[PDB]
């Protein structure tokens, strides 16, 4: 599914991502923009033999079990193609996983070098939420 940026953000904040650990909801509707294009079926290799998935472009090397990247972890305890569903409560759920880590959102390579520092009230703007 191909989310609308309001659809995604009226979703994220549905399912507890508005201030989750401080983070402001521009702060994840940017994140997605960048990650994934607002595709929950995006999936990206990476150079390690992972793989990134869904609208936050989680990565098996650590979050989730793909069944091909080796000697890694699964800490959301789910499949990979559990994060590529139209519904996004399995990415929300383990992305609070993830930010609550201890590198808040400087785990997404993407929000770091493009919404981290920016004026991310504007993913937001004209939505009714
Ligand atoms: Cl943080
Ligand atoms: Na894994
Ligand atoms: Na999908």
């Amino acid at each position: 599914k191909v989310f609308g940026r309001c659809e995604l953000a009226a979703a994220m904040k549905r399912h507890g991502l508005d201030n989750y650990r401080g983070y402001s909801l521009g702060n994840w509707v940017c994140a997605a923009k960048f990650e994934s294009n607002f595709n929950t079926q995006a999936t990206n290799r990476n150079t390690d033999g992972s793989t990134d998935y869904g609208i936050l472009q989680i990565n098996s090397r650590w979050w989730c079990n793909d069944g091909r990247t080796p000697g890694s972890r699964n800490l959301c305890n789910i499949p990979c193609s559990a994060l590529l569903s139209s519904d996004i409560t399995a990415s929300v759920n383990c992305a609070k996983k993830i930010v609550s880590d201890g590198n808040g959102m400087n785990a997404w390579v993407a929000w770091r070098n493009r919404c981290k520092g920016t004026d991310v009230q504007a993913w937001i703007r004209g939505c009714r939420l």
